[PDB]
């Protein structure tokens, strides 16, 4: 990117989506897929779209802060001592610094992210 | 304030206690600011929110920081230095790189959940 040029994340369909699965899954074969629409501050900032199948799996954001805005479908976050928080398209939450919840995927769930590596 | 094992929800509602502001470098209409922040982390260094703005047109400069935005109700234009003109209205993302120094158009009234990142 140049910093004259505003960058628009594509919410279209997926161009060259990489391809993931969760790192602490739980149950189900939930599978990912990436696109990633902007790095920046040397390494330390990413953003883009993600997409999950269902499925369910452990976040752990030790190192960074996460932005999240479901973009389609639903999903729920249950934070560690059990708090559910239901969310899909429209809503906009933050994943603090290590952050150990839990997803739980339904169905089908994509988000725009924006990562800030501490 | 917020703790580590809590799920921050940003709250696209009604804004609560807004602080109201002014464009550093009006252009015309007399754009007329409200925020209401959210989260702050990383000692200073994140702070995301919901910002507002009326009528008019106004310069940005993002010099020391990366902005992400997206368009929760209303539309703008912004336009990069060169003349692109970009149409933003509700349910658009888009990031201001670091230094980014294009213009903000708002006809009539904008509203966007903002996520900063200081450099």
């Amino acid at each position: 990117h140049d910093k004259s040029r505003l960058v628009r994340i594509d919410t279209g369909p997926m161009i060259n989506p990489v391809a993931g699965k969760p790192s602490r899954p739980i149950a189900g074969d939930a599978s990912f897929r990436t696109v990633t629409a902007f790095e920046g501050g040397q390494g330390k900032v990413e953003s883009g779209v993600w997409e999950s199948t269902s499925g369910s799996f452990q976040s752990n954001t030790t190192g960074y802060i996460e932005y999240c805005h479901i973009i389609e479908g639903e999903a729920r976050l249950v934070d560690p001592d059990g708090t559910v928080h239901a969310v899909k398209a429209g809503d906009a939450f933050i994943m603090p610094e290590g952050y150990t919840g839990r997803w739980e995927v339904d169905r089908h769930v994509k988000k725009i992210y924006f990562v800030t590596h501490l």
